[PDB]
C-alpha cells in the first residue's frame, strides 16, 4: 500500500516511544484511522515509565537529544509541558568534581559553552539556588545549564493521547490491548493479538513496550528491565512559594528533586544502578521459560511501594538537599521501570525474522526527554530512510555485552533481595 493506505499498531502506544510514534504517523500524513494505539492502560499508561509529575530535560550535545530540545521549546503541542529553570548538575569529593571538569570542558568543545556556566563555590551555587543549606553543599562544585529544565511528563503524553483521539486514531486497552503475540503468515507480521483473544490487522507493527519488551518477545538478553524510585514531599502553599521556578538539583552521589507542581508536591529520586526482578517467564518466540526480569507494575499492585533501601536514600536527598523538610512523610512512593541496553543506546530495527514488525524499546533509563522527536525516527525506520549511523546504533544486536551493569556503576540488585516494596 501507498502511505495514505499504510495500516500500522503501535503496541504500547500510551507510553513514551508509542505516543511519539502514533503523533508521527498521525503528522507524516497516515490515516488516523489506519494507526491503532494499544496499550495494557489507557493513555497516558498509568504503568509507562513516562506516567510521571516531572522528568529532567538534560539534552547534551546528541543530535536526537538537541532537535527534541528544540520542539520542547517552539513545538505548539509540547512547549507549555516544558519548565526552563535551569539545572544544577552538581558534584562532591575529588574523582566527580574532576569529571564535571571533562563534562564541562566537552561541552565547551561541542559548542555549547554559552548555555552552561561553572559554578566554582557554594556562594555561586546559592546564587543560582537560594532554598539550598550552605553547610551541605560544603565543597560542590556545579555545571548551571541556563537551557536546562524539567518536563511534565504525564501532562505531556496525556496531551498527545487527547490529540490523537480528536484526529481519529483507534484505541484498544486493557484485555483489547495487552499484546500477546504478533500474527505470522510465511515470516511476515500482518498483525497481532491481545491477552483477550481480540486480533488487528495491519501492514506494520511497533512494539514500544518499555520495560516489558523483552518479555512479550525473545530479546536474547540485548535488553534488560530494571526499576528506578521515586517519592513525594508535600509542602504548604507558603513552603511551596519559596521553591517556585526552582532549577532541578542533581547530585550524581545523592539524587535530585524539582521545584513543587501546582498542589505544592516535590518529588524525590535516588541515582543508583536500578532493580531488577527475575522470575520465570516465557515471551513469544522463547522455546521454554527463561528467567528474566519482568517489571513488579505498580498500576498491577497499586499497594506496592520501594525497599527499605530506597527510603533511606531518599531521606538521605531530603536530608542534604532539604534538611528543614526532614519531618515530612515521604509518600507515593512508586518503582518504575526502563530497559537497558548493553551499551545504553535505543533498540530501534526490523525484527530480524518477522518482516514488518518493529522493535522501539532500549530506553535506557534517559528516553523521556526524546518524547517530542522520537517517533520521527520511528517512522524513518517504517519507511527506510534512517540514517545509516542511527539504522547501525539502534541494531538488532543480541551478544553485544552485558546489560545488567549496561554502562552502569554496576549490575543491578534483584528486588528479591530488597525487603519494604511487597506489601501483598
Ligand atoms: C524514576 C525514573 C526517572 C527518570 N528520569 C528521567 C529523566 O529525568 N529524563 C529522561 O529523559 N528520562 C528519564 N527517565 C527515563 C524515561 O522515563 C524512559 O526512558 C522512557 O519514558 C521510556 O519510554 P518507553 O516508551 O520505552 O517506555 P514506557 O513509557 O514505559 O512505555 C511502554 C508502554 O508499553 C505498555 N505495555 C506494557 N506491556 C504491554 C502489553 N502487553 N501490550 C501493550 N502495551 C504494553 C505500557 O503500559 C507502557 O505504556 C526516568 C525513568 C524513571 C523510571
Amino acid at each position: 500500500p501507498s502511505r495514505a493506505n499504510t495500516k500500522v499498531i503501535v503496541v504500547g502506544g500510551g507510553g513514551t516511544i508509542g505516543s511519539s510514534t502514533a503523533l508521527h504517523l498521525v503528522r507524516s500524513g497516515y490515516t488516523p484511522s489506519n494507526v491503532t494505539v494499544l496499550d495494557a492502560y489507557p493513555i497516558p499508561s498509568s504503568q509507562s515509565a513516562g506516567n510521571d509529575l516531572n522528568k529532567i530535560m538534560d539534552a547534551d550535545a546528541d543530535p536526537a537529544a538537541d532537535a527534541a530540545r528544540q520542539m520542547w521549546n517552539e513545538d505548539e503541542l509540547f512547549k507549555k509541558f516544558f519548565h526552563n529553570t535551569g539545572r544544577l548538575d552538581c558534584a562532591h569529593g575529588e574523582k566527580d568534581i574532576a569529571d564535571l571538569k571533562k563534562r564541562y570542558q566537552n561541552l565547551r568543545d561541542w559548542g555549547l559553552g554559552a548555555t552552561v556556566e561553572w559554578l566554582d563555590s557554594e556562594d555561586e551555587i546559592l546564587k543560582r539556588m537560594p532554598q539550598l543549606t550552605r553547610d551541605q553543599i560544603k565543597g560542590w562544585k556545579a555545571i548551571f545549564s541556563k537551557d536546562g529544565g524539567w518536563l511534565a511528563a504525564a501532562k505531556a503524553i496525556k496531551a498527545i493521547g487527547e490529540y490523537l483521539r480528536d484526529q481519529g486514531v483507534r484505541f484498544g486497552f486493557y484485555g483489547a490491548g495487552s499484546f500477546k503475540q504478533p500474527l505470522l503468515a510465511e515470516g511476515v507480521c500482518i498483525g497481532v493479538e491481545t491477552v483477550d483473544g481480540t486480533r488487528y490487522y495491519a501492514d506494520k507493527v511497533v512494539l514500544a513496550a518499555g520495560a516489558w519488551s523483552p518479555t512479550l518477545v525473545e530479546l536474547q538478553e540485548q535488553c534488560v528491565s530494571k526499576a528506578w524510585v521515586y517519592g513525594h514531599i508535600q509542602l504548604t502553599p507558603e513552603e511551596a512559594a519559596r521553591y517556585k521556578n526552582s532549577p532541578v538539583v542533581y547530585n550524581g552521589d545523592v539524587g535530585f528533586f524539582f521545584e513543587p507542581n501546582e498542589h505544592g508536591i516535590i518529588k524525590v529520586c535516588d541515582e543508583f544502578p536500578g532493580f531488577t526482578r527475575f522470575k520465570m517467564h516465557q515471551p513469544f518466540g522463547a522455546k521454554a521459560p527463561k528467567r528474566i526480569s519482568v517489571p513488579r507494575s505498580h498500576a498491577k499492585h497499586p499497594t506496592d511501594t520501594i525497599p527499605d533501601a530506597s527510603i533511606v536514600r531518599i531521606r538521605r536527598a531530603i536530608a542534604t538537599f532539604m534538611p528543614q523538610f526532614k519531618n515530612k512523610p515521604l509518600f507515593n512512593q512508586a518503582m518504575c521501570w526502563c530497559t537497558d541496553t548493553a551499551d545504553g543506546h535505543l533498540l530501534i530495527c526490523e525484527h530480524p525474522e518477522w518482516k514488518n514488525f518493529y522493535l522501539a524499546t532500549g530506553d535506557s533509563g534517559d528516553s523521556f526527554k526524546l518524547l517530542p522527536i522520537i517517533g520521527k525516527y520511528v517512522v524513518e525506520l517504517l519507511e527506510g530512510t534512517l540514517a545509516d549511523e542511527l539504522a547501525h546504533k539502534w541494531r538488532w544486536r543480541p551478544g553485544s555485552g552485558d546489560a545488567l551493569k549496561s554502562r552502569r556503576e554496576a549490575p543491578a540488585k534483584d528486588l528479591a533481595d530488597m525487603p519494604g516494596w511487597n506489601h501483598d
